[PDB]
């Protein structure tokens, strides 16, 4: 486990007096040395740290993972972590997590998470905080993956997610574990409720409906604003997803397959409703043959 324990040679383990750095720090700091030999135990002042032109392979405990120093050691790509990876790995009895990545904390040890559906700057900024709050990051799906974060439904990483049962989250569940872990709400990803920040069925989706009875109507209407999705009176093209229609005929289905919009079944919005999640569309066209 820690570093007296540790299977791995001794390294150099450097904590950096900021003047910024917090209670944490002296925390980190006496729990550490239960398992350090004072002498592989440094401690180092932003001069000092800035004299370090090269990757040392020395583990810097630096808060706030911020400033000219951290910026300078992380730019070499030098293992480092914040005082609460220290506390939490001695206290738990593990050794700490190679920093590939700075991580600041472990709120998010035990998950790993993927994504799909989501802008670049966002999936960018939910990788950064994950790993931070030590978490795994792949980029493809695979059975490891605790959790999927979306932005929208329908992608086929979604669909892959949807039948293996797993979690399927937005991006808030992600700021919110880091919000309430730097106000100190929080010590586990586990504290706050998963459930609160489930991706809804239909998120993103926007919804019409053509050749229905006035009572189906309604209840797709009423059923797409309770899922999460919108429900539109009239087809506009740039805007509505899906098309709920029996038969491909008129001119609304015309229009709306022309668009590239989804044309589908009743069976689709239902189907999505009894599974919990946006059916693959192509499983409900309304035209079934090629042609």
């Amino acid at each position: 486990g820690p570093m007296s324990r540790n299977d791995k040679e001794p390294f150099f383990v450097k904590f950096l007096k900021s003047s910024d750095n917090s209670k944490c720090f002296f925390k980190a700091l006496e729990s550490i040395k239960e398992f350090q030999s004072e002498e592989y135990l440094q401690i180092i002042t932003e001069e000092e740290a800035l004299k370090i032109k090269e990757n040392d392979r020395s583990l810097y405990i630096c808060d706030p993972f911020s400033g000219v120093v951290f910026d300078h050691l992380k730019k070499l790509g030098c293992r480092i972590v914040g005082p609460q990876v220290v506390i939490f790995c001695m206290h738990h009895q593990r050794c700490v997590p190679r920093a590939e990545h700075p991580v600041y904390n472990m709120v998010m040890s035990d998950v790993t998470i993927s994504c799909t559906s989501l802008e670049k700057e966002k999936r960018e900024e939910v990788h950064k905080y994950v790993q931070m709050m030590g978490g795994r990051v792949y980029r493809d799906l695979n059975v490891s993956v605790t959790h999927l974060i979306a932005g929208e439904v329908g992608s086929k990483k979604y669909l892959v997610a949807a039948n293996l049962k797993k979690p399927i989250l937005l991006p808030s569940w992600i700021k919110t574990l880091w919000e309430k872990s730097q106000e100190k709400k929080i010590t586990r990803y586990t504290d706050i409720n998963m459930e609160d920040f489930k991706c809804p069925i239909f998120l993103g989706c926007i919804i019409c409906v053509t050749g229905l009875c006035g009572l189906d109507r309604k209840e797709v209407q009423q059923l797409t604003v309770k899922h999460g999705g919108q429900y539109m009176g009239q087809l506009k093209m740039n805007e509505c997803t899906h098309l709920i229609v029996q038969e491909p005929k008129g001119q609304k289905y015309e229009c709306a397959k022309r668009w590239n919009v989804h044309c589908v079944t009743t069976q689709w919005f239902f189907d999505s409703i009894e599974k919990g999640f946006c059916q693959d569309e192509s499983i409900y066209k309304t035209e079934p043959r090629p042609e």
